[PDB]
């Protein structure tokens, strides 16, 4: 019944979590030093990072919690999984502003070219990382059963962060994803020959955003602490770490080979 959905369901986000793994190794090792020059490669390199940290992160919690969390793998355990959600909220905030900074190319293109700070992605990318560390570790300061726990301040944070995400990430990026839309099929559709890769690209970026990343982010953050039945939470809760794996390992093959101008 529900037993053998969680454990292929479990399998199958094992297996797109190294597929991802490999591939954001692969788009990590083709961006080191070079191929910066290009304002889109800093946030591409930075996403494949924090993927690669969530991908691994579920690795070994999926590998953890099969064996029993008896003494010893309990503590590294809940560790790895707030380092999960970390990287998780991480990776959304930076497709956020992957969205945004492509909307922004386009809607402002002069500034873009010859009025952008050559470090403004730089400075966003560690601004976001110390607000995601600084949120999890609220989140990890009042949630977890060994730093310190509490059953009003931990759902008010939870609260808090899916506020944060469901009115500001989502809104932000799907507004400045069908700006783009918007601006380039009434600016450039009529004129030239129809861009029906930055169309195909756009929507399947936030179709992938939309009905992938999301899901874990609405379980943990929201349907937790709603009073629902067992043996339907499970299947949510795998559903959503599946939904996010897949989407977590078709990044860098969506943004980083989508957008591979440098290495044609
Ligand atoms: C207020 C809470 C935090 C909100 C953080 C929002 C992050 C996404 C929006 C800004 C990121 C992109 C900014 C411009 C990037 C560029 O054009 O290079
Ligand atoms: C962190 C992101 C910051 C984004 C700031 C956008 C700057 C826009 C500046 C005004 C538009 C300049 C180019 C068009 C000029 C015009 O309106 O005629
Ligand atoms: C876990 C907390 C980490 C906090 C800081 C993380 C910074 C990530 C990397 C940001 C900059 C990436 C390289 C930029 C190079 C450049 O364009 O000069
Ligand atoms: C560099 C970004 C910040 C990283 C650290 C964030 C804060 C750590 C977690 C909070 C610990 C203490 C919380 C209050 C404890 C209490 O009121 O008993």
């Amino acid at each position: 019944t529900v037993h053998t959905a969680y454990l292929v369901l479990s399998s199958l986000a094992m297996f797109t979590c190294l597929c991802g793994m490999a591939g954001n190794s692969m788009v990590i090792w083709l961006l080191g030093f070079r191929m910066h020059r290009n304002p889109f490669c800093i946030y591409i390199l930075n996403l494949a990072a924090a993927d690669l940290l969530f991908l691994f992160s579920m690795a070994s919690t999926l590998s953890l919690e099969t064996q029993p969390l008896v003494n010893t793998t309990d503590k590294v355990h809940e560790l790895m999984k707030r380092l999960m959600y970390f990287a998780y909220t991480v990776g959304l905030s930076l497709l956020t502003a992957i969205s945004t900074q492509r909307c922004l190319s386009v809607l402002f293109p002069i500034w873009f070219k010859c009025h952008r700070p050559r470090h403004l992605s730089a400075w966003v990318c560690g601004l976001l990382w110390t607000l995601c560390l600084l949120m999890n570790g609220l989140t990890s300061s009042f949630c977890s059963k060994f730093l310190k726990f509490n059953e009003d301040r931990c759902f008010r944070v939870d609260m808090v962060q899916a506020a944060l995400i469901m009115g500001v990430l989502t809104p932000v990026m799907t507004l400045s994803s069908l700006t783009l839309f918007v601006w380039v099929r009434r600016s450039s559709q009529q004129w030239r020959r129809q861009p029906t890769r930055l169309f195909v690209v756009v929507l399947a970026s936030v179709l992938v955003f939309l009905i992938c990343s999301l899901p874990l982010s609405i379980y943990w953050f929201v349907l937790y602490w709603l009073s629902l039945p067992p043996e339907m939470q499970v299947l949510c809760f795998s559903l959503s770490r599946l939904s996010s794996s897949v989407s977590s390992s078709a990044n860098p093959v969506i943004y980083f080979l989508v957008g591979s101008r440098r290495s044609h």
